C-alpha cells in the first residue's frame, strides 16, 4: 500500500512545484491580477481506484489518468480566464497536451475551463513526465462546483430532484453574478 | 518609521497566531467528515500609509492610533448564511481571547499576545461573511479605492446589480441547505 | 485506523499553534541576536506510538498520558541561549509547564513538557506537548545517534559506538569554542 | 526604491521555485538516507547589494551580472553528501550550471555553484543567476556565525575574536571528520 504512496510521490512534487510557479503570477502583478488564488491536490488512492473502476481502468494504465494531480486557478472575472489560459499556453516549463471548455456548460450548470499539461519533473533518477490537470474558474463557478461536489458525495451520486432543481437555480444565479461582474470590469476598462 | 515596523510587530504576530487557530476549525470538521462552517480565513495588518490616512479622516492624533480596532484584521468566509451564526457562537465560546465588541458581521477580540517582555493585549477585528458577499464586497472596496470614494453613477448601478445577484445566489444556497437538513 | 487519525487531530493542531507562537520569538528579535535559530514540530506516527507503548507497557486506554505524542524542537546557536529560551517558556501565560529535564547539565538536550489548553469545537482539550531545546551541534549529534540506533535495531557495533562517542565529544568542544566567542563579544 | 523591488521580484520568485524543487529531493528519498538535510534561500537586501555593488567595482548599470543577488543554501549531514548533491544538480535539466568554486578542497568551508534559471514571467522568459552553496550542517553553523560577526564589525573582525573563530572552524572540521568515518564505516555493509 506504500507502493501507492511511492507511486504518488512524483505527482505530489509536481503539484507543489506548479503551485509556487502559478502563485508567482499574482505576485508579479502587485494593477489587477488575473489570478485571485491557486489550490492543488493529489487524488486520494480511494478516489483513484473508484474512478478507475467507474471508467474502465485496469490498474496497470492508471498512469493514463489525467487528474491524479490537479490544480485549480480561481479568477475574479470571466475575462481573467482567457488571460490565464494564454499565459499557460506561453509557458516553456511544461507543455499543454489537452484542453476542454465547459465555460463556452453542462446540464446541471457546471462551469470550468480545463487543460492538461505534461510536466517534466526532475527526479533523483532523471526525468519523469507527469500529467497534471489545471482548471481555471471564477470565484462564483468554484463556489457552485464545490457545493455540487459535496452534494454528489453526500447523496452518493443521486441528488433528489428537489435539491437538484435548486442546485440548477444556484448555477444560473452564479452565472448572473459573473455577468454583472463582467459589466463592471468592461465599464471600468472603457477608461 | 522603523518605529512603525516595530509598532506593527505585535499586530502581525497576533494575526498569524489567530490565522492558524481559526484555520484549525475547518480541519477539525473535515476529518469528520461533515460540513465545516468555515471555508477559509484570511488576515492582514493595515499598511503604514492606510493607518495614517484613516487616522487623518476621522481626526486621530498619532498617539491615539493604538485605539484603532482594525490595525489588525481577519476575515472568515462561509459557504452559507446559516454558517455565520455558527462561527459567531464558536468565537464567543473560545477561551484564548475575549470578544469586546460586535456589529457582513463584525466583531472585535482582545488577544493576549505573549511577547518577550511580557503580555500585550492587542485588538483584532474579525469580519464574518458568506463567500458571495465577500466577492461583492472585495469589488466595492477596490472601486472605492480606484475612484477615491466617489464611484461614478454608471459603475455604482452595476455594482448594485452585482450586489443583488450575490444576494440571489446566497438565497438559493440557503434553500439548498434548508432542504438537505430536513433529512 | 480512522480512530487513530481522529485521536491525533488535537495533537497536530497544538503543534501547529505552538510552532507559529515560538517562531514569533525570532521575529521579535530581527539589530539583535535571536536566542532561537529555528523551530520544528512533529506528531509521533501511530506506529511509533504503539511500539513505545509496548516497550514501556502502556495500556491503549492510557496512551494519552504519553508526553511526547506531540513534540517541538527549538534549536539555538549558543549554549547560553538555551537558558534564555527556557526562561521565556516558563514566563508564557498561554500554557503551563508541568515537567522538565536537563541532559545538558554523550546525549545533550534540555526537555520540558507543557500542558496546552487547545480550543476545540466541543470545548477545551488540554494536551501534553514535549519541547526540547538544543544547540545546533547537539541536535546534529542526536539526529545521527537516533538514525544509527534505528539502522542497527538498538545494537550498534563497538566500532561505530566508539566513533559516535568521539563525535559527541567533538560536538561538545565545538559548542565550547562558540561559547568563548560569545563570552568575549558580550564583554563589550 | 520601488524600482528596486520591481527589480528584485524575479529574483525572489526564482528562489521560491528552486526552494520547492530542492526540498523535493529529500522527500523523494524518504526508506533511505537523504543527501540533503534542509534548504534555505535568500534574496540579498537592497543595502547589501549596493554596498557590494562597488566596494567591489560594479556599475549599477550592470548589477545583474552579480551572481548572488539570489542565493540558496543546501545543508547536508555528511561531507560525502556534498558530492552527491553536486552531481544531482549538474544532472538537472530545469536550469543550467554556469560557474562553480570549491572550498571543500579564515576557516571557511563551502562548495559554490551558480546556475542560470529560466524564469517564466508574464512578459516571457527571464534568465536569472542564482548562487547555490552546499555545506555540511557544521560548516553552515560556523559560516552563519562568521557572517553575523562580519556584519557586527562592518567587515573586519578584530583578531582576538578572529583567532577563536579559526579555532571554531577547526572544531567543526573535526566533528565532520568523525561523522565521515561513521558514514564510511556503516556503508561497508
Amino acid at each position: 500500500d506504500d507502493k501507492w504512496e511511492r507511486f504518488l510521490v512524483p505527482y505530489r512534487q509536481a503539484v507543489e512545484e506548479l503551485k509556487v510557479k502559478l502563485k508567482g503570477i499574482r505576485t508579479l502583478y502587485e494593477d489587477h491580477s488575473p489570478i485571485e488564488f491557486v489550490t492543488g491536490r493529489v487524488k486520494p488512492v480511494a478516489s483513484i481506484l473508484e474512478k478507475a473502476r467507474r471508467k474502465s481502468i485496469p490498474l496497470h494504465e492508471i498512469e493514463t489518468m489525467q487528474d491524479i494531480a490537479g490544480l485549480r486557478i480561481m479568477c475574479q472575472f470571466v475575462d481573467d480566464i482567457q488571460i490565464v489560459k494564454e499565459m499557460l499556453f506561453a509557458r516553456k516549463d511544461f507543455t499543454v497536451v489537452d484542453q476542454r471548455d465547459y465555460i463556452a456548460h453542462k446540464e446541471s450548470g457546471y462551469r470550468s475551463y480545463h487543460l492538461v499539461v505534461l510536466y517534466p519533473l526532475q527526479t533523483v533518477s532523471g526525468e519523469k513526465h507527469v500529467l497534471v490537470e489545471i482548471q481555471i474558474r471564477t470565484l462564483a463557478m468554484n463556489f457552485w462546483a464545490t457545493i455540487e461536489h459535496s452534494l454528489n458525495y453526500k447523496y452518493s451520486g443521486n441528488i433528489p430532484e428537489k435539491v437538484k432543481l435548486r442546485l440548477q437555480r444556484a448555477s444560473e444565479a452564479a452565472s448572473r453574478l459573473d455577468e454583472e461582474m463582467s459589466e463592471i470590469r468592461g465599464e471600468v476598462q472603457e477608461a
